[PDB]
């Protein structure tokens, strides 16, 4: 036998490039650096959520992993009626439940700088608008948005974030098309928060650059610089904003392996843990921009500034 992490995906799989991957990679680590064992399931519809989540229960595990917000009724009823098995939920909040844990993320802090990256870059080109493609907007979706346009008005008050939702994070069919849509209206810079759907922005920038047209896209939840790259060398990705779910996973099974499992918090992983933020090293990132960057995110961290949590046109 051994100590057991289960993870269940709400949409997608383990190869999206993003966020699945970063959970997965960081439930690996653990069990590779701990002499554990790790296992996923893949669950589309909500009708195949409570099944996963208890058949990993009813195998007394380590530690079950729900990964994503689409999961949190189903963790909720489940924890309940397995009291004895511990859960983690990585990206919504679930208190008051002492076998369950949750992580979440300040992505607002950690967009605001790639959204000082994006407005950089559009006044290099003279554009007063960048394009916003998010997957959902339920949950905690809305924070990045928050963020982004509070990081563009900071450099410049009178640069306009265009909105697209995909209302999927499975669907790189359909983060192409929005791209291509925010593209032909003349955006130039795009923010794609996306996940499996966000590989269809990413490509459809790829695709625009090949085609002559000077575009950019920023990645998220991995540094994604390199699944940019067109011609052989450069890359279309302005930079990317990292989220640490594979650290929050890492930490949080190491915890439960160790006897420590925090059950009943709701924990925050922020740009002063680094949990969130961007990559080390940006080669489409000059010392200017990243010297703006790193100030605005010392601010941010001593809490000079405070990040907004919704959008201007998402407040009353
Ligand atoms: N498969 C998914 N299920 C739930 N949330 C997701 C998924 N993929 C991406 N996301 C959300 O969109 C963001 C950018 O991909 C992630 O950090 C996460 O908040």
């Amino acid at each position: 036998g051994d100590f057991v992490v289960g993870m269940v995906t709400d949409s997608g799989d383990i190869d999206d490039k993003s966020f699945n991957q970063q959970v997965w990679e960081g439930i690996s680590r653990f069990a590779q650096e701990n002499n554990a064992k790790c296992k996923y399931v893949t669950a589309s519809t909500d009708a195949e959520y409570v099944p996963s989540l208890s058949a990993f229960a009813d195998e007394n595990m380590g530690l079950v992993v729900a990964c994503g917000s689409f999961l949190v009724e189903a963790v909720i009823e489940t924890s309940a009626r397995f009291p004895k098995q511990k859960f983690l939920v990585i990206d919504a909040v679930v208190q008051d439940r002492d076998n369950v844990v949750s992580a979440v993320f300040g992505q607002n802090e950690g967009s605001f700088l790639v959204g000082v990256a994006a407005a950089l870059k559009a006044k290099e080109a003279g554009k007063s608008a960048v394009g916003f493609i998010v997957g959902m907007e339920l949950g905690m979706m809305p924070l990045f948005e928050a963020g982004f346009e509070a990081g563009v008005k900071a450099v410049d008050p009178d640069i306009q974030v265009v909105v697209e939702v995909a209302n999927t994070f499975s669907d790189p069919q359909k983060g192409q098309a929005l791209a291509a849509k925010l593209y032909d209206s003349g955006v130039n810079v795009i923010f794609q928060v996306a996940g499996g759907t966000g590989n269809g922005v990413i490509k459809e920038a790829r695709d625009r650059r090949l085609n002559g047209q000077d575009v950019w896209v920023i990645g998220v939840d991995r540094d994604q610089y390199m699944d940019g790259v067109y011609d052989g060398s450069k890359s279309v990705v302005l930079t990317s904003m990292v989220k640490r779910a594979d650290v929050a996973a890492e930490r949080i099974s190491k915890m439960a392996y160790d006897g420590s499992f925090p059950g009943g918090q709701s924990i925050m992983f922020g740009l002063e843990d680094k949990a969130v933020g961007i990559p080390e090293e940006n080669p489409n990132l000059s010392s200017a921009v990243m010297e703006k960057i790193r100030s605005f995110e010392e601010k941010i961290v001593s809490k000079e500034i405070v990040v907004p949590v919704r959008s201007a046109r998402m407040m009353n």
